[PDB]
């Protein structure tokens, strides 16, 4: 079976782009736009890696990271924008393995994803 990446971002357009690009790189993808549905998604989907937007509707990325981190050791990479008010390092401390600045070169994102797997 191919590796699975769960994308948790409220940016539907960006998520579609990640879907296409990641799928093009040989991965399978699933998308959720809300933090509250992340735990269930992870438990059900069983993703190899989670790409997690730091600022989300419902639960925020740091909060989501904690819950996920509590459930398992699945790798989490934060997606963060320079605009974001919350500090991404806080997310790393909550257990995320890495982070990426938005917007990004898809090529760079895939590489980092491959590196944290
Ligand atoms: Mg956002």
């Amino acid at each position: 079976m191919r590796q699975r990446i769960l994308v948790v971002d409220d940016d539907a357009s960006l998520a579609e782009m990640l879907t296409i690009v990641l799928r093009g790189e040989g991965f399978d993808t699933a998308v959720i736009g809300d933090g509250t549905q992340a735990l269930t998604a992870v438990r059900e989907l069983r993703p190899d890696l989670v790409l997690l937007d730091l600022m989300l509707p419902g639960m925020n990325g740091i909060d989501v990271c904690r819950v996920l981190r509590a459930d398992s050791g699945v790798p989490i990479v934060m997606l963060t924008a320079k605009t974001d008010t919350v500090d991404v390092v806080l997310g790393l401390e909550s257990g995320a393995d890495d982070y990426i600045m938005k917007p990004f070169k898809p090529k760079e994102l895939v590489a980092r994803v491959r590196a944290r797997l």
